[PDB]
């Protein structure tokens, strides 16, 4: 058996090699080209580079869209992505609200 995963788990003899083309055939997922968008975006936001985004880190990414938050806002906004309420937001909890 191959080291490839996933192959076929049908198809006893006599069949091509299609197994189910006449459904969709080709497969609908953005590729993780797309995820690691995600971390060059906030992760450089991070002057402490530790992992995690602090308010006033924060602050400057909203900016860079062109939404400047005063010392008053960006304390409302980072408790919307900081669930667990570390003070600041891990990569994880921005990559779940970032996909379906
Ligand atoms: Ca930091
Ligand atoms: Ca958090």
């Amino acid at each position: 058996m191959p080291f490839h995963p996933v192959t076929a788990a049908l198809m006893y003899r006599g069949i091509y090699t299609v197994p189910n083309l006449l459904s969709e055939q080709r497969p609908v997922d953005i590729p993780e080209d797309e995820l690691e968008e995600i971390r060059e975006a906030f992760k450089v936001f991070d002057r402490d580079g530790n992992g995690f985004i602090s308010k006033q880190e924060l602050g400057t990414a909203m900016r860079s869209l062109g939404y400047m938050p005063n010392e008053v806002e960006l304390e409302v906004i980072i408790q919307r992505l900081d669930m667990d309420g570390d003070g600041q937001v891990d990569f994880e909890e921005f990559v779940t609200l970032l996909g379906p």
